[PDB]
């Protein structure tokens, strides 16, 4: 019998390799399979990879004429002693079971053990979205052991940087992926002890054009178009105001749908202030034919008991103005 | 063997130490990693928290020639005696099982036991809106035991304020965090006894200046776009007219927007009398200029068979009024 | 050991106390903790609650010098005869189980046994929105054991009336609750027998003068607002003819608004019909103008080949059924 | 003991009653409690039900004195044989377990057993909303076993058509239910063989009149006002301007509102061809007027150098058309 | 006892037949029950089907009088040896359980096994929609081998392209599906080995005039009715200058409705490019009519101190540059 040519029932599996004498060293493997999805009101992301641990114990050990090791499943795990690891700052993960659980593990004749599952988990990112859409972001994933500290396991990546692989056909349907490396670091715990961490990092990206044709396109438009009434004749009252307040209207309809198209994350934004700049220069522009035609029925009312100076004023203030202001603004934002 | 220095099976672990005789004191700390989510609508909100207990059983003591102490996982757990705490007016929660259970226990040579576990749950939280957007919440999280009275289990916290820790990099994504610190009471319940109670509590803030921006700035802009037609030549009706009509649909279909964009809290709040008020001021605007174009056809009907007096009284009495009610209003509502 | 005392091996707990005999009679206690939401499209709402058991069992009585009961957990339970009551109309339900199954038992010398537990469950209740939003609901929630017909177990309140109790916090975001009560009813099985069954009631309004301030306000603003053209210069039609459809598109937005605010019931409202009665008016009012202005033409060109008694008999005729629709429509909605 | 009355120890209950004989007949009962939601983009419904299963054991008699039977739970189920009855074509599915699970099993002292069990199923149903919103939709609920062809398993309904029953209280929230009966049918696999089905079916049905009067209604409402232009005088360009263009954009504020309140269903229906040929009939009224208009210029610019008789046939020509499509469309579809 | 024909306690089932010898050839068959949904923004599909295995293990021959095979369930599986197939590239799967779990055995008495399950799973599906809404999508369902490479054991298709079997009554709510064919390749993985791997296809296809009556037909509307200004009197200020900004809101308006209807992929589409297109001949045709007024204003003061040919050069550039776009922008995208 398999589970008899290795001393099961001999040895207290209980304790780690080793128990009371130095650290074992564990080896980890990490291949990316794909990114599920991500949340940018959660700020979180969820992954699914493959993890693999290695390390050597002689209680396993089984007399054999070859190198011919030998297979098991997730049955003999609950058995033999396995390391521990979690991931830190997670939210939520399981491990696949269909058609059967997802584990492997293949012995040594002199004790060595490779394990392997398949899990997906959910894990926090920190966002700022001051810049946005000309924001970028960076993400990391955190393994960790719970229960057995620095002295009596010590945790490392097997092959430096070799040890992450990631598929040829990863991607997001909003972001660019780029940059994956791995590093190292020790935590502290002030009622435990101290830990080794390893982490996983990668950077996302935006799509630019889409958002500008999107938001920055018909306001502009707008905004020029108001400018439209400062060429047409004082006289041409009922022509002059509705002008203005549909436009007004217009402005407000476009905001309000860009609004609605967003995810709603409750502070400002790069892209706010731009909009209600052109909403206040729409306003402005209304207020600028009221002062004209009250100007000219004092005027005329005066008389009786060309182009106003305003309107030819407006014409050179108007688009300096908001060139400044994009220029201003674009070399704020880069 | 580990399992056969500790007497397992030779005491039965049903029953509490001290059996019997006086309450078994119990410690608890706390650390908190994360704020996961929070619902308005429900009423509730997400934690993620390290739990750790603290208490000494002489049946678990063991022999041994230094103060080195043995450490286990979840699967000594179901045979040991531990304590019940649950969490009060929780709707839901679980217990991370990735890669494994997320249980550890460190027992010492004497019998002192440590045992510690990861859990995230959701609470409820009583919420009021009726100051929305300048409203503050206060939340707390409860922990007690199940079955053991006081007069069989003494819960406190081990260290007092010092046993609460949080995390470096707790933050929401549309509030602020601020004022953790536990307290303690008592519990009664009338068919079963007292009970010891602890508590953890903090407090929530928004951002005031988005909302701000958001809504009170285009009431406002609208409310005094609508004077305009006070300057306007009265003879120009075709002019005059529409103005009105379209403020109104302006002033409509941003009101609609706002409702949209706000969560479903179906009672009266602050921002909405403003908004109504600003509507009912946008009304007045249209009334007024009907009553005198009725006046001026009458009086040009019977002369037949300047500015008007009502045009120069509002456009002192109209802001006048806004302003007034824009004092009371702030000085109401802080 | 405490499972010794108890003469657990020596008894088939298969089997009900007084098989063969007279019925066991079963007393129940229930504590409301919070009702956690309430769903109007799927009908039904989620409550949380403590549940109580009370009978006498003399297999289970151990010899004592005292009164002192013992205690235990839900690991007791899958061994000793437990009842098995269930939630009848239900939807879905489960057992809290952190930090562990939240199950006590307390057994007398004697043999009296009480048995608790917590649970959520979520129960469907029919709804009639006919008089939205003036309407009134009435929710239940009911007992019943799942084997045992009325000739095997007694199913009855301890206490009477006394026997529940509502937390002094609950609260809803959106309605009132009041009315708390519990009845009893016999069931009946064509293929089973009789059955007992308990019964919780109570009562939820809504809080009208939000919807009304949210949707008759701006339909009767409106209304109101269209009857200024009754009384401008039949002669500006410049004026006239934009004022009508204008009022026609804003009402219309108001509705779509009203509508999408509004959850997906697809059967006729209250509210319905007093928005398109108010559209009807509206739309009237633009067919009156057109009548006026045609017979003022045929009038001129008859001429060449004051104002008019329409408007004048418009003033009057549409004000008096506005109100007399709105005298009817609040004496048949109360 | 009653599980040594029993002789479960002296029996292979891995192989069914008769095996290497003849099929045993199994009998089946159904009760409805409820249907709890139904999907119109998934194409699935929710319903909760008790299932009834009658079969002879001889395996299972015990001696007795009289015909008193003994009642069992779902403990005793893992032991003994029972059936394996599965539905076909569900997306998902349950047992209850609150506060145990809803399983009850009854045993005649000559070996007669009932198993009857509580059940959550969704399951799929085709629907086409061609003629939408007079649509008719046929569901039905299917019923097999997994491993047991015909030669080994007879199935069928215990007392025919008596064996499906319904609660008195079942409703939807914006369907009419209808028409339950029970029909049987011979299933055939290609690499297992035959296997017997049972079906239950229903029929489901709309409100047409909260559907006509928030679709129908306003469309035929702004038809009827676009035909005002007709009417008024060709030399009032700024008041016959405007109004076709305003009734354009009500009428596509409209569209855009029936559309999004409508479920995501991604083919033309019924409603949608009504619409745009409103839609259509409002474009043709704009060209008209420019027609007129522009004729109206050249003949005065070539005398340079009365009711046009275009509006005299549109007058006759338009509700002519409408009348038409109405009839036709209305006799098409119903 | 049936458990006792087969020797199960004979033999370690933990070790493949034929352990240390050549591989165990394995054959699949796949019949496909439903298709239950697919979500465009996380780029999956859900599928429901029946997976079958076929092998020959001696250690199971039972012997028997004639080829009468016998009938077991999932309750022996967890005692013989089964592979362990998995869903490549998947998000979240499971096995159906009610009323139990749709598990069979077959077994001959030669020791020929048929093992049969019944799965639900969600698979990943990268999806491209830069030709929105006339693209096309291929999907794959990809199995494999866990624990064992090609050295252990060999996967195939049993019958070659026969193996395959779909439901008659598969449909999609959005889509049309076409093409199911089967393919065979070889993985590698750098640390584990070589792997067999099978695939099953299918394409996608879409309603295209539906998109194109809901999308396409109104620009177009809008469009042409830009062109009806160029027809009237330069004279009638107050008749041209509306009709311009009220186009603008109205295509401003459909453009927000149509990108709220649309899923949220954040990237440019083909139907974008002809909105905007649209929306800038609209925003060109009103800065015509400004030129053009502003010009004659400008030759009348001069004269003080017929049609304008601006508008005759644009009634034949305008349509004849659409008409380009059109015929250009339909030969790219086919
Ligand atoms: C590299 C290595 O250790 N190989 C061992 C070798 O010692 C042994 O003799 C042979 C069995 O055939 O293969 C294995
Ligand atoms: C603080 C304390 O109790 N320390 C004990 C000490 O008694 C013992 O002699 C030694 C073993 O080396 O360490 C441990
Ligand atoms: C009310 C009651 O039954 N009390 C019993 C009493 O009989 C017994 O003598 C005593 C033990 O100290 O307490 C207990
Ligand atoms: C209908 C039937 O089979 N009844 C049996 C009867 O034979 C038996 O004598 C009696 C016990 O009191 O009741 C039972
Ligand atoms: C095709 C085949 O192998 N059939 C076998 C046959 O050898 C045996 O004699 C008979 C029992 O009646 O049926 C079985
Ligand atoms: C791995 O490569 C990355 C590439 O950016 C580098 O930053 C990092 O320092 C490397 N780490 C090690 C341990 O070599
Ligand atoms: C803990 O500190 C907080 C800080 O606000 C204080 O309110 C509280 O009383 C302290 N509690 C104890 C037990 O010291
Ligand atoms: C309990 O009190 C309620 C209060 O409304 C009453 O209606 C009901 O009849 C009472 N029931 C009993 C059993 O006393
Ligand atoms: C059951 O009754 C229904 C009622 O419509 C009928 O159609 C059906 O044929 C009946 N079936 C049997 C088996 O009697
Ligand atoms: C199966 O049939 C499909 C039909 O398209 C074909 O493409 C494929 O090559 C065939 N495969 C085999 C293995 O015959
Ligand atoms: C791809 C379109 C880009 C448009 C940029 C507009 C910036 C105002
Ligand atoms: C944080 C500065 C915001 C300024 C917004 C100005 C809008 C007119
Ligand atoms: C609100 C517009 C008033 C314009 C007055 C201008 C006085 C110079
Ligand atoms: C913002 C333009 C102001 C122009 C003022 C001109 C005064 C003669
Ligand atoms: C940061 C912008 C604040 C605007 C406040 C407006 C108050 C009416
Ligand atoms: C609770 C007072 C509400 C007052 C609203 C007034 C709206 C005009
Ligand atoms: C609805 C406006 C009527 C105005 C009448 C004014 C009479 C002084
Ligand atoms: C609210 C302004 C009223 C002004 C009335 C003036 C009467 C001469
Ligand atoms: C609290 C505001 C009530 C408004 C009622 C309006 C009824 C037409
Ligand atoms: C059930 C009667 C509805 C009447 C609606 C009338 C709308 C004008
Ligand atoms: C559609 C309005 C027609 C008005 C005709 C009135 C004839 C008395
Ligand atoms: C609804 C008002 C009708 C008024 C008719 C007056 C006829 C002289
Ligand atoms: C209950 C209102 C029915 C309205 C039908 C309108 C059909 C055009
Ligand atoms: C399937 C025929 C659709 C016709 C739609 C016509 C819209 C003007
Ligand atoms: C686009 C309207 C043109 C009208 C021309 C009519 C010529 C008879
Ligand atoms: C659709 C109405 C056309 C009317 C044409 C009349 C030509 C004299
Ligand atoms: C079935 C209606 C097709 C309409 C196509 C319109 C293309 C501009
Ligand atoms: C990728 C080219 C997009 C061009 C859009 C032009 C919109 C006017
Ligand atoms: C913004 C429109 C200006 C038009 C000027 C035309 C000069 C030839
Ligand atoms: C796009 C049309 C331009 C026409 C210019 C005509 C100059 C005489
Ligand atoms: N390193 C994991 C861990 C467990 C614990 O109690 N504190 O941290
Ligand atoms: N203290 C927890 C608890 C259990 C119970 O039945 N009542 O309260
Ligand atoms: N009283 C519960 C029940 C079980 C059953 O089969 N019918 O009703
Ligand atoms: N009748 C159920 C079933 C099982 C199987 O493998 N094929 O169909
Ligand atoms: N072939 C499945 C698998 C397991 C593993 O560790 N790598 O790939
Ligand atoms: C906003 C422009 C006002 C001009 C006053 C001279
Ligand atoms: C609302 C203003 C009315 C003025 C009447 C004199
Ligand atoms: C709707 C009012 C019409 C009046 C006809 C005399
Ligand atoms: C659409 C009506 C056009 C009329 C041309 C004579
Ligand atoms: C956009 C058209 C402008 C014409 C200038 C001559």
């Amino acid at each position: 019998k398999s589970e008899q040519l290795l001393r099961i029932d001999d040895h207290d599996f209980s304790m780690r390799p080793g128990f009371g004498g130095p650290a074992i060293p564990v080896g980890v493997d990490v291949q990316v399979e794909s990114l599920d999805s991500i949340s940018e009101v959660d700020m979180d992301f969820t992954m699914t990879l493959y993890l693999r641990h290695y390390w050597k114990d002689e209680r396993l050990s089984f007399p054999s004429t070859n190198n011919l090791s030998m297979t098991f499943d997730g049955r003999l795990v609950k058995k033999i002693w396995v390391p521990d690891m979690f991931f830190v700052h997670s939210k939520r993960s399981f491990i696949h079971d269909t058609t059967t659980d997802n584990v492997m593990l293949r012995v040594q004749p002199d004790g060595k053990v490779l394990y392997s599952l398949r899990v997906t988990v959910t894990a926090m990112c920190n966002m700022d979205f001051s810049r946005f859409p000309l924001d970028t972001q960076t993400c990391s994933l955190e393994i960790e052991s719970y229960a057995y500290t620095e002295d009596d396991l010590m945790l490392y990546w097997k092959k430096g940087n070799d040890s992450l692989k990631t598929d040829e056909r990863i991607s997001l349907s909003q972001f660019l992926i780029q940059e994956f490396h791995t590093t190292t670091k020790l935590a502290f715990y002030s009622s435990t002890g101290w830990y080794n961490r390893l982490y996983i990092n990668f950077t996302l990206r935006r799509h630019i054009f889409f958002f500008l044709l999107q938001t920055y396109f018909p306001a502009t438009l707008m905004v020029m178009l108001s400018w439209v009434s400062f060429w047409i004749d004082r006289r041409a009252v009922p022509a002059r105001v509705p002008l203005g307040i549909t436009t007004v209207l217009t402005m407000s309809t476009i905001i309000t749908g860009v609004n609605a198209s967003m995810p709603r994350v409750s502070y400002i934004k790069a892209v706010d202030i731009y909009l209600w700049v052109s909403f206040v220069f729409v306003f402005l522009s209304v207020l600028e034919y009221a002062a004209v035609n009250y100007l000219t029925t004092v005027q005329e009312r005066k008389e009786q008991k060309d182009t106003h100076a305003i309107d030819k004023y407006s014409r050179i203030i108007f688009p300096a103005a908001y060139i400044l202001f994009n220029l201003i603004y674009w070399s704020i934002f880069s």
